[PDB]
């Protein structure tokens, strides 16, 4: 996260880091017991036996409650930037309590209004290529922005019906790498979207970019 404040306890209860190899990787939603909603790019082709998810915690290094993978599912039309989702079912599964609980969803066939607030987390990285990550969960809110000028941004074809922008015109403020796959939601603290790419971070001119759940809600309710 650029341009972020730290989130407190119980901000985003459903959030979990998910660890690649040891080291910090992707982000993702807890949806139940046993599910975890990431991007498909975070995990598509990769060996699962190399992940580990942690749930409960604002460190992404200790507390919580921590499980491997079973299974791995990606989008039936995951190719290229599009249709960026995947669901994970958990070997462990994880009860809600404390500061556990699972994601309310956006509706099925809703899409993000332009000018609308809202808020990403995640662990990534602080600055464009930046090396280090922060230990505890990072936050920042930034404005939707409709996806008729996110097209200008980047392309007509670039922009699809299940992707949507959000970010300021003069930059400062976004989701960077290490963020994938964690939650953005709206005003409410409901889950619209799983962060998925951009150009760069926190460019001028350059939104990014997110995986929108009112799109794809029809698979997570599926294999949820």
């Amino acid at each position: 996260i650029v341009g972020g404040t730290s989130a407190s306890a119980g901000d985003f209860p459903f959030i979990v880091s998910i660890s690649r190899n040891g080291g910090p990787w992707c982000g993702g939603s807890l949806l139940n017991a046993n599910t975890v909603l990431t991007a498909a790019h975070c995990v598509s082709g990769y060996a699962q036996s190399g992940f580990q998810i942690r749930a409960g915690s604002l460190s992404r290094t200790s507390g919580g409650i921590t499980s491997s993978l079973s299974s791995v599912r990606v989008h039936p039309s995951y190719s290229g930037n599009n249709n960026d989702l995947a669901i994970l079912k958990l070997s462990t599964s994880i009860p809600s309590g404390g500061n556990i609980g699972y994601a309310r969803l956006a509706a099925s066939g809703s899409d993000p209004v332009a000018g609308s607030s809202a808020t990403v987390a995640g662990w990534g990285a602080t600055s464009e290529g930046g090396s280090s990550t922060p230990v505890n969960l990072l936050k920042v809110t930034v404005p939707i922005v409709s996806r008729a000028t996110c097209r200008a941004q980047y392309g007509t074809s670039a922009i699809t019906n299940q992707m949507f922008c959000a970010g300021v015109s003069s930059g400062g403020k976004d989701s960077c790498q290490g963020d994938s796959g964690g939650p953005i939601v709206d005003s409410s603290n409901t889950l619209i979207g799983a962060v998925s790419w951009g150009n760069g971070c926190a460019r001028p001119n350059y939104s990014g970019v997110y995986a929108s759940v009112g799109a794809l809600r029809s698979f997570i309710d599926t294999y949820a």
